[PDB]
C-alpha cells in the first residue's frame, strides 16, 4: 500500500479541503449525499439512520453500519477515508480530527445540481453527466405518456395532512415536485405555483383548498400519529376526489433526491396517475 493522492476541494464556504481521489470507505451522516454516492458506485462504510425511513434506501443500505448524528466515537471505529457532513452539523470540528470532511450546506444544492455537486467529489464527474442525460430524456417521454393519459393541461397538486391540518408544497422542486413538474412537466395549480416556499410547505385552510387542488393529488399522511383516513371536511367536493385522481405515496420515501429514490419516483408517479386516470 501508498498513500494515495489528494485533491483540494472547495466547499460551500471554506473553499479548501484536501481529500481522496478515490475514496474507498466513505462515511456519510447527511442521508441527502448517501443515495447520490451509492449510485456512482463509490464505497460506503457509514450511512446516517435516517435513511431507514426511505422504503427505497432502507433497501439500498442493508446491513451498512448506520450512524446516529453526532455519533463521532462510532464512526471512527470504522476508520473512513472521507467522511460527508451538513453543514448545519454540530461536530463540524471534531470530524475533521477523525478524517477529512466536506461540509455540505443543505441549502445551496437541489435535484440534478447536486448530484453533479456529489460526481465533483469522487471525481465521477461523468458518470453522473451521463446519467443526467438519461433521466433528463426519460422523464420527459415519460410526461409526454402521462400528459396523454390525464389531460394535456391537467394540474398535478402535492399534499401532506400532518395532524389533522392539510399542507401542500411550496417548493417546485422536492418531495415529488422535481418529477412531477421539473421532469415529467404536469402542470401546477396556478395557486400552489404563486406559493412562495423556499419554506416550510404551507397549511392549506379549509376554505381555500379548491384554491390548491389540482385536477390529480399526490397525497401523502405524514401526520404520523395518524387519525384516520384523510377525513373528508371540506375534501369531499374536490374535482380530484370526485373523479378518483388522488395518488397515495409513501411520505418518507419521497424525501431524498438521490437518483434511487429519483428513479423510483419516476416509476411510482407514472404508474400511480395513469392508473388513477381511469
Amino acid at each position: 500500500n501508498n498513500k494515495a493522492e489528494t485533491k483540494s476541494y472547495k466547499m460551500d464556504d471554506g473553499k479548501t479541503v484536501d481529500i481522496p481521489k478515490d475514496p474507498k470507505r466513505i462515511a456519510v451522516v447527511a442521508p441527502t449525499y448517501a443515495g447520490g454516492l451509492k449510485k456512482l458506485g463509490a464505497n460506503i462504510v457509514a450511512v446516517n439512520q435516517q435513511v431507514d425511513q426511505s422504503k427505497v434506501l432502507k433497501d439500498k443500505f442493508k446491513g451498512v453500519t448506520k450512524i446516529g448524528d453526532g455519533d463521532v466515537e462510532k464512526v471512527a471505529k470504522e476508520k473512513p477515508d472521507l467522511i460527508i457532513v451538513y453543514s448545519t452539523d454540530k461536530d463540524i470540528k471534531k470530524y475533521q480530527k477523525v478524517a477529512p470532511t466536506v461540509v455540505v450546506d443543505y441549502n445551496k444544492h437541489k435535484y440534478l445540481e447536486q448530484q453533479e455537486m456529489l460526481g465533483k467529489i469522487v471525481g465521477k464527474e461523468d458518470k453522473v453527466k451521463a446519467w443526467k442525460k438519461d433521466w433528463e430524456e426519460t422523464t420527459a417521454k415519460d410526461g409526454k405518456e402521462i400528459k396523454k393519459a390525464i389531460g394535456q393541461d391537467a394540474t398535478v397538486s402535492l399534499f401532506d395532512e400532518f395532524d389533522k391540518k392539510l399542507y401542500t408544497y411550496g417548493d417546485n422542486w422536492g418531495r415529488g415536485g422535481e418529477v412531477l413538474y421539473q421532469a415529467f412537466g404536469l402542470k401546477m395549480q396556478p395557486e400552489q405555483q404563486k406559493l412562495t416556499a423556499k419554506a416550510g410547505w404551507a397549511e392549506v385552510k379549509q376554505e381555500e383548498i379548491e384554491k390548491y387542488a389540482g385536477d390529480y393529488i399526490v397525497s401523502t399522511s405524514e401526520g404520523k400519529p395518524t387519525p384516520g383516513y384523510e377525513s373528508t371536511n371540506m375534501w369531499k367536493n374536490l374535482k380530484a376526489t370526485k373523479e378518483g385522481h388522488i395518488v397515495k405515496v409513501d411520505a418518507g420515501t419521497y424525501w431524498y433526491n438521490d437518483p434511487y429514490t429519483l428513479d423510483f419516483m419516476r416509476k411510482d408517479l407514472k404508474e400511480k396517475l395513469i392508473k388513477a386516470a381511469k
